[PDB]
């Protein structure tokens, strides 16, 4: 698994639970091509995106519907959605966690890349 | 000044010197057209991106450019860049400011809000 | 000003107004002796903790009352406080900025120093 | 497992290994009671640091050495340690973790509270 994305929210102290991702590669022309999608599981994880013959080297963004997901919940938020922008280099370990921290007009990603 | 970006480095132990931001706005036909940009201080704030004016309801997209900024300090980063997407001033007018804290393999940022 | 605190609450998206702060400082038999405190104002900010004259040399713990903060807003916050703990001045004078920004189940923080 | 820490670091993009983690429980005359302790494992994780039976109610505090970690690193760190302090209650979800996210001059720390 090369791929995969965990979620948290910082106003619940809890994962955060069914929230849309939908990742996607830069293709040569520079617009984005879709390329794996799912729903965040009771441990605000999202695994099984992709496999490894799939996920070459170049330019992805996960992008996380947290306006939603906010909505669902009751709360006002500012953003849109929370996009998370990066190269995957072969050079580099092999397995990538994309982790990201969600409060209503916050949030921090970071990359953990193992292996 | 309606829409400011203060930026430091949790790195450094500073204020994040010379980044440029990017910012563009939705358009009526929905891709996103540039609106304005800048690039921080030696305190890490921009200011003077817009107007009053000028900064009209709609969805605007800042991007920090912080690749740029880690390989200007000979550094190899992970993120592209940091976007914060948003919409603005759809209650009538008000001041923005984002603030971000960067690391090679992280960021946050947050925004500030005031006015009526 | 030699020491000051900024900090910022993300679920208003708004400066955090009314934390308050307490600074220790590490005394020779090594309890926390207490040093300064106040509270932040409407921007969010806490000026005038010390001066450089008594900002001497030390271990000094920054903390920052989260919980009573939260409380007075009438949520149940996660942490008792943030405390920030560095050692200050030991290659002679500098400027610290303790910034931060607060969740009720999270918090951040970051230095920004100054000056040779 | 009622009690997990997870370090993560965001200089390196990877899980903060070998950092020293200590434990510590408010005694009724407010000092602070050993209580866990141990060393991040290869994923950053440390688990296994107390039972049910010994987790009761209370303030508790989890210190990170971070100033070891990133001196063994050769990098110089603002922090003499980062410390977490937190109250139990039993009201709430029994399994706690207490993530932090680690740079030179900065950190963020979140609580996970689940079932
Ligand atoms: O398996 C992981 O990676 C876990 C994790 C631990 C820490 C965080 C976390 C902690 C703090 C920040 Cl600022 C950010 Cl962006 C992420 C996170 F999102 C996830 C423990 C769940
Ligand atoms: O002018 C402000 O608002 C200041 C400020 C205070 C705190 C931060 C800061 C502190 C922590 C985080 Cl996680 C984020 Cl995203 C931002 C920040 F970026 C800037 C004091 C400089």
């Amino acid at each position: 698994c090369p791929l995969m994305v965990k979620v948290l929210d910082a106003v619940r102290g809890s994962p955060a639970i069914n929230v849309a991702v939908h990742v996607f590669r830069k293709a040569a022309d520079d617009t984005w091509e879709p390329f794996a999608s799912g729903k965040t599981s009771e441990s605000g994880e999202l695994h099984g995106l992709t496999t490894e013959e799939e996920f070459v080297e170049g330019i992805y963004k996960v992008e996380i519907d947290t306006k939603s997901y906010w909505k669902a919940l009751g709360s006002s938020p500012f953003h849109e959605h929370a996009e998370v922008v990066f190269t995957a280099n072969d050079s580099g370990p092999r397995r990538y966690t994309i982790a990201a921290l969600l409060s209503p007009y916050s949030y921090s990603t970071t990359a953990v890349v193992t292996n």
